[PDB]
């Protein structure tokens, strides 16, 4: 029914309701970057078509713990949102842009 979500722009397969993942109680996140743009972030265990940008950095770290590291649309190339590690339980996990994804069937 809505169990994909694809890139927004291009279509590329990225990740599933499935692997939704509930980090402080709430797979959903809103956040600010330095640059003062909110973003409304979801939180995946797994994801897959993107491409993962430079060395992780822990600077402005939304998430005790872990670094962050860029993730674009492996496809397109637009800022899907970025993938965390370093971090305990999970060591890494993804944090997606709700509105830059679409969700749809299988
Ligand atoms: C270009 O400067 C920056 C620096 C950091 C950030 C994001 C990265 C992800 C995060 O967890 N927290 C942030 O604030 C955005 C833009
Ligand atoms: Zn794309």
């Amino acid at each position: 029914g809505a169990s994909i979500f694809r890139c927004r722009q291009c279509g590329q397969t990225i990740s599933r309701r499935d692997w939704l993942l509930p980090m402080g109680g709430d797979h959903e996140h809103v956040v600010f970057n330095p640059a003062g743009m909110i973003f409304r972030v979801w939180c995946f265990s797994l994801a897959q078509g993107l491409r993962l940008i430079g060395a992780p950095s822990g600077e402005f770290s939304w998430f005790k713990g872990y670094d962050w590291t860029i993730a674009l649309c492996g496809q397109c190339g637009s800022h899907l949102g970025w993938h965390y590690e370093g971090g305990s339980q999970p060591q890494t996990f993804f944090g997606l842009i709700k509105d830059r994804l679409a969700e749809g069937p299988a």
